[PDB]
């Protein structure tokens, strides 16, 4: 099977990070297929750049020319996966939903870390929209840029890791979802020193999308996510 | 005050109904603008489409270099708003949004009727986030589309109507909301057919902007809102 | 148009504070009448205080000799909209609501600041039966009286700006409301300590009533609003 | 021990007809006091009269001037408890919540059975802010006014029944709550053919107020229903 | 009427405990009788221990061959009030629940202060499921096992005070809930140190369980509670 | 690696149809084991039974003896899950949670059809406890006991159809999910005349559970389910 995974921003080396990941849990004779948007924010922190991902991913996706299987959205609390699941008849999982149910399989409560805090109500938001809030204790932010985590994965690890002990500690948080594409990787690492399950969405979302093929299903194309009805378009 | 009226789809037939419902509202020396997003679909009608008109309506304000005051989005149930928050220093306000808000003052719960059954999903999920939903006694769809709104308007009409009154009669609505931008200016005549209020999103935000702009009140800029973070942002 | 703005008190001062407010914002040609109940309690403090407002307002609306377009109910988190709704054929908005409805049109979350921790459930109860409560980030108390903030303001002044500001830095609201009727016209000193909008439910609910007379709107009287069934009541 | 049955309307003889109620379950050593308001509606059916209920509540409790233990606010969905909690140091306790909150601990879902529609979000309105509405499976209305079932009690009855019958059927309610304080003492044809605990909120809050009493608890003075602060009052 | 009260662990002095505090609001007429499980955990702290204590109290009550007429779950945040409820045709009541609703009545809202953290998320659940969590202000740990109660019980009574003082404070509760069934009869001690109801959900129960008999009430038997469809069940009784 | 798959119900040929649907999925280098508990009822059908089954398959699971990497527990509704997370230190995936969590993924809403309307609360309330009710557009009963589901497989057929077909068209449901465990196998069919995607929970969870091991991922020890407290016991 072919899966594609893409990156939300438009940051290629974020995108190879994603992709490393992805296939470091893939199943033998699982393709992944890393794809960066062709437009769009470096990295995508705030309302307006995550309706820019969402249509840059779109786009994205559309002008893969090879089939493929599924496709993960891969940003943490991105717009975009209605509009593939819309264009799509094949699943499509964005690993902030894929993080956060992977995570409930395994603790009373899970909280998410993430990057700036002005990306917390979007990530509570797109959560809440999925029915994946109830079991949330808490959406915290590490205070560091995506764009800032390779230059000094000490600092970068350390931000995060008091976050996650203080939803931990405060929130009752018994499980981490990391709360952004570019911390594909670090949950082991934040795991070590948290004491808890540490889930990453990327490597999360891979094998949902795996088990949804596997499984043979599909975006059900009844309603909501049904194929646009044909219009005139202009651009796209 | 200048105030830009912006429809979500690319039909300009549909912005001059739209901002001429806006101007019959409007207060003395306010002057609304109707824009046409230069981009997207001729109706809006699921999230594909409704993402696309988040950029489109987003790039056409962005366009606009003109002074201005306050922007509403005249499209129902579509993302997009809080871009334009971000994007903006002046109020903000979604027809949707405005039509809900202003129908929980006229009575115990509201009605939303739209067009097309698989837009009432996207209109639900927008008044949850809103936090607008909890006096929505439903969302119906007329099962008319947008576009069909000209095309066959006494047979629209009496669709519309028909899900007003199954919200009246079933669902305990007190007043209809428009659940379309394209149904700007047919609240008068559902309101004689029903016997409840009938609000127009776009004359309500209409309202709604301007008393935002004379309160003194903008987009809080303080977190969710705040301007975006400057940094590479290709095509 | 004329629109009646009843405060929930029986202090006069205050009535005529509110109405001065409300005419400053009033468009031209909007006629505010400010009117003080006959009866009740010189300041609303409580469950009591506040059932004994909703009727002293419902008394003294009726008691209203001359035409009007709309009535305005000037009390932060009192009892008695629904009354008035069933008796009048003009739209009725209370400053609560008013306030909050405004407020969501501008931030992500607000918070309401009021004055007695003990009228914070009331005020909630207010807005969770107006269905306003969900993007309410919190109702705080300065934890200074009503009669007090005309008698001695500064430190009350203080005392509300850091509820204002601990409700954006903890309870991450990002518009304040002001919580007490005679708070019109404090919102200056918030507004710039906080750097958030600031809310006034007297000059939120002008706008709104006079909108709504606009619009042609005014209370459904098909079911829960409907015009009382006429019947025998004693002392009516 | 004392306990007021305080009927929320001005009908004296549904007075009586309460206090009745309520003397059939008081415990040995409970005096049951009805009392009737000295002013507001004949029956309390919407906002209105209800707001109107509860200071004539409030007073008829406060113009009473012998000892008592416990009060029972004998309506089905008004104002008020709250204003008795804050005026009282004795445990108040309204026919309403005692009626949803005993037959949550009968069924997995209770519904209540009342009188008109337009009171159904009345009391709608009371569960919630009691909390007691989560495992509310409908507010149900008969049709029939408060009066009305005191004119033609066969009909009304099977008006109430047939409620009853499709809050089971339909809405998946378990128990049946009586939704009037004038339906006292019907829960047993109900019963008979619905096959379904029926809770007459009466007898219940008698039962809930004597345990209170029995517990030695009494309402909470911490902050919400503390005393009022002494001030000045008008009539 | 005799009330059956149930202890959910197997530590006997608990359940005479609780009997005691049951007889002392008892009205005339009322018989107590406490029953231990005859097996399970000495004392419920988890869901492993909670979901055993279910199926104990359950077998202990069915077990029981003396006439009966309501029955009260005496452990407070633990499963199986539901299967009772499906295999008797009388009332009954768990404690957690009764201390919850009578509070209601008393504040506009309680909390509930239990023995261990680890508890405290299946008090949160049980509140829930029952509709009674939403005007619970917060559900607290002293920090303290069930039987430190009685080992170490000037600790012990601290410890809960304040939670009970924090509560009040911090979470704005009004009315205090005992959140374990081996804290019966503790209520008036923290009362007169918080200087607000509390409730304990043992006493609260009988009154309630009285009050269901006297009202000629019991558990509907019409979907969710009906009696157990007649099968094949293996190790069972 | 080793799931054990464990019925919930004492029918030994129910488990067998468990355990083959769940070989059917299984990836390469997966067994399934397929338990009977020891005692218990031979069908589920409420709080008696579901309450002695949770105990039924922790004993069962208990003295298995072999070593296994995720437990998967095979009943719709039924209780338990919590113990089992205490009890082990592997992953633990219940089918109902399997099979809402992976329906989810799929469609705005989501409906269970299960056999018997008095299972239709327990189904209601694990949802909820699991905090994945919120997309659940209804759960939905076809009148059918589970043993009556071998007797007579086509009736059952059409009566689970005609709860989905008004699952789809009244509650909008846009997925279905299998709502008994021996309902296995029967998706293609409902999927067929319905024309949306049909979870099944036994095939889900063998997914998950998969994905569960192969992203290193376990219950949380930290609060909730850690090891049970060290303590006299007395067994069952």
């Amino acid at each position: 099977m072919r899966i594609l995974v893409v990156n939300v921003n438009t940051t290629a080396s974020i995108t190879e990070t994603i992709a490393e990941q992805a296939r470091a849990v893939a199943s033998p004779g699982t393709e992944i297929v890393g794809l960066t948007p062709y437009f769009g924010a470096e990295s995508v922190e705030g309302n307006f750049e995550s309706y820019l991902a969402a249509i840059a991913v779109m786009d994205r996706v559309m002008a893969y020319d090879q089939p493929f299987d599924a496709v993960i959205q891969a940003g943490y609390g991105e717009h975009g996966r209605e509009g593939l699941q819309e264009l799509l008849n094949v699943p499509v999982v964005d690993i902030t939903e894929a993080a956060a149910s992977t995570a409930m399989f395994l603790g009373h409560a899970y909280s998410v870390v993430t990057t700036l805090d002005r990306t917390v109500p979007l990530i509570e938001d797109r959560l809440k929209l999925a029915g994946l809030y109830q079991r949330c204790a808490s959406v915290r932010a590490s205070g560091m840029a995506v764009l800032e985590l390779e230059e000094d994965p000490v600092a970068a690890m350390e931000a995060i890791v008091r976050q996650a002990e203080l939803a931990i500690r405060e929130d009752k948080a018994e499980v981490i979802c990391l709360g952004c594409g570019g911390m594909a990787g670090l949950d082991e690492q934040i795991r070590q020193r948290t004491g808890v399950p540490v889930v990453d969405g990327v490597t999360a979302a891979v094998t949902i999308a795996e088990s949804l093929v596997r499984l043979g299903l599909s975006t059900s194309k009844i309603r909501t996510y049904a194929t646009p009805r044909p219009k005139k378009v202009i651009g796209w």
